[PDB]
């Protein structure tokens, strides 16, 4: 079935199948795509809280902008940036708390890398890197009534209930809920995090029709906001970071952020060679922030911090509709699928930006005035609308008993917007706009473990607005459509799989030139090289390995300091090594090591601003043993075990690490 959960690869660390998108799940061996699908089992021994929490540490190709000290995580994949709003949820985008994703109800996080265009449509946020979605927990038929309690540096206290249970005949239906509280102080100087969340996963099974619905409440409150440090006019030299305990942004920030959101889907079994599926989803999205960004002022470590408050009111709608089905032209089976999906957004976004307030890297903030935001005070008015909504088809052309597979598809995607202004209310733009966008896959299949591919596909981004300052102000240019070209091996040896991929991205990029106009003259040419290993090699040791290297280059740009230069924040090295060892020698002792390279990178497109390459270690325990019957299971996970600070990099400013962070859990289940 196109819904149908991957089963878990050897090692049970992660799946052999993932989605992809309109064209439903794949085995691994059957996707001319590279995909990665990390399983609840990953999520539960190492901890992680986050879709960044997770990426960062198991992913060679992910890199983490932000990070949780800070109000939002956005991902690099392929020398891209990825917005955590574009993460879709079932294949679905829209419907996931926009700023940072929660993954303690996720039954698997995968990863797409590249452009999909095709496969989802255009994601909100336009990114094109790579698709990253979740798949939520299900109910399974043996019941489940698992609470865990948890302590994280420096006093946050946690509670996690996970219970499942099925009903009516033959377990026709399935409810599983979870539910966290998480409250304290985190390890970052003079900042505290509260965080409730509850989510349910509701389906039903049966002979010719599937239902789910899925139901999302969380909200993370911070008092201490961490931020950027943007680079400044006169900027030489990036400063060595700082102690990553120390907060050197604005004292009294805080953040409220809350998002619920619920969405039904559904298959029918017409024949059984066609099947119609619809999904349909709401989600609601409340953002409240006062903080500053630090910017560079000299080069010994003076800051100035920029005061901002923000406030939003997030309405979105997403849904989708289809019919996949398949019939034979001769020895060519073909498995189709036609699609259509529409997404709906109502923002209200206020903004003011006052205060200006001297500082350190050095040196935790002092308490200092807050500016008076009192006139974004009241109703939130409305700023944006926007409205995204594509038909698709695609055909899987298979031929030789599936030892060769050509996929072909195209799809008209639909874009428009409308913005409003915020004190005035006047319509500043509608733009509106439609492309279409197709891809063409071809796997081989010589041995029947080993897979050769090839795509071609692409991903679509919304264009900018010429600035306020340029010879064409306000104008939305028209969208920008990246080129993926991708070839790759994948080899699975039973316990263990090893893949190999050459990519080329291809987007274009926009820039005022000399004549003050904004125009998408530039582009972007990544072309890159990404090896993995997974699996069980042996018996009771786990291997996540991985290394990429990325040629990001600025083949194109106005000017010579920056032309053939690479990209800011894309290092052209990284590299990812986990193990997991069940130790013969202690009965129910499991021991974890990962190690986290990213190699050097730059903030400014001239390339004149190096940070350092960085190295992350992290180290993890878990001991499982029975109480009166019952299975439990203390869990360590010590992040950034030697206590490193580092930058990582971005365009035109840089994310401070987290500081060393140790984590301690014990589970039951009844």
């Amino acid at each position: 079935g196109a819904e149908t959960l991957p089963a878990e690869y050897a090692g049970g660390q992660v799946a052999r199948g993932a989605r992809l998108g309109m064209l439903g799940n794949a085995d691994v061996m059957d996707a001319p795509f590279s995909i990665t699908s990390y399983t609840a089992r990953t999520i539960e021994q190492q901890q992680a809280r986050s879709v960044a929490d997770l990426l960062q540490a198991n992913d060679p190709s992910v890199r983490v902008v932000g990070g949780r000290g800070d109000l939002v995580d956005s991902y690099t994949i392929r020398g891209f940036s990825v917005q955590n709003a574009d993460v879709a949820f079932n294949g679905l985008y829209g419907l996931l708390p926009f700023w940072r994703v929660p993954i303690e109800f996720a039954e698997r996080v995968e990863v797409l890398k590249g452009p999909n265009a095709l496969l989802g449509g255009i994601s909100p946020g336009g990114s094109v890197g790579g698709t990253i979605n979740l798949v939520p927990k299900r109910a399974d038929d043996q019941p489940l009534t698992r609470v865990s309690v948890d302590w994280t540096q420096r006093g946050q206290l946690g509670t996690h209930l996970d219970i499942g249970r099925r009903f009516g005949e033959n377990n026709a239906f399935g409810v599983r809920f979870n539910g966290v509280y998480r409250n304290g102080d985190t390890a970052v100087d003079h900042q505290s995090r509260e965080f409730p969340m509850l989510s349910l996963g509701l389906d039903f099974r049966g002979e010719r029709l599937r239902l789910s619905s899925d139901l999302l409440y969380q909200k993370e409150s911070l008092e201490g906001v961490v931020r950027p440090l943007l680079t400044g006019p006169g900027t030489t030299h990036i400063p060595h970071a700082p102690d990553s305990k120390t907060r050197f942004g604005l004292r009294d920030s805080y953040l409220d952020q809350e998002d619920y959101s619920m969405v039904n889907r559904g298959e029918y079994d017409l024949a059984d060679n066609l099947t119609a599926f619809a999904s349909i989803g709401g989600r609601q999205s409340n953002y409240e922030t006062i903080a500053a960004n630090s910017i560079l002022v000299g080069n010994q470590g003076d800051i100035v911090n920029s005061l901002a408050r923000q406030r939003g009111d997030r309405r979105t709608y997403s849904a989708e509709v289809g019919l996949r089905g398949n019939f034979d032209t001769g020895p060519l089976r073909h498995d189709w699928t036609l699609s259509a999906n529409r997404l709906h957004e109502r923002l209200g976004m206020v903004y003011a930006f006052t205060g200006m307030q001297s500082g350190n890297l050095y040196q935790t903030s002092p308490h200092t005035p807050l500016p008076d935001f009192s006139s974004l005070d009241g109703s939130i008015p409305k700023t944006n609308e926007t409205d995204l909504g594509g038909v698709a088809l695609a055909d899987r052309l298979s031929f030789l008993e599936d030892r060769v597979q050509v996929t072909l598809g195209v799809r008209r995607q639909q874009i428009e917007s409308r913005n409003y202004d915020q004190t005035s209310g006047a319509r500043t733009s509608h733009d509106k706009r439609h492309v279409w966008t197709p891809m063409a896959s071809v796997l081989v299949k010589p041995l029947q473990d080993l897979s050769l591919y090839a795509n071609y596909i692409q991903g679509l981004s919304q264009g900018e607005a010429a600035p306020m300052t340029a010879a064409n102000a306000g104008q939305v240019l028209a969208p920008y459509k990246a080129e993926q070209y991708e070839i790759g091996a994948k080899y699975d040896l039973g316990g263990f799989t090893t893949t190999l991929a050459l990519f080329e991205i291809r987007k274009p990029n926009a820039y005022t030139d000399a004549s003050n106009v904004f125009r998408a003259d530039g582009e972007q040419r990544n072309r890159g090289v990404e090896l993995s290993l997974y699996g069980e090699p042996l018996d009771g040791v786990r291997v996540m390995a991985g290394a990429t290297y990325i040629k990001p280059e600025q083949n194109k740009t106005g000017d010579p300091a920056s032309e053939g230069k690479d990209a800011p924040g894309v290092a052209r090295r990284q590299a990812n090594l986990g193990v997991s060892w069940d130790t013969p020698f202690v009965d129910g002792l499991t021991l974890d090591s990962r190690w986290i390279y990213t190699g050097s990178a730059y903030v400014d497109s001239a390339n004149a601003l190096a940070v350092p390459h960085w190295n992350r270690v992290d180290l993890g325990a878990a001991y499982a043993f029975q109480v009166a019957g019952k299975p439990l299971v203390a869990r360590a996970n010590l992040e950034n075990a030697l206590g490193k600070d580092y930058w990582t990099a971005a365009n035109g400013y840089l994310s401070i690490s987290s500081p060393r962070t140790l984590s301690l859990s014990l589970t039951a289940d009844f």
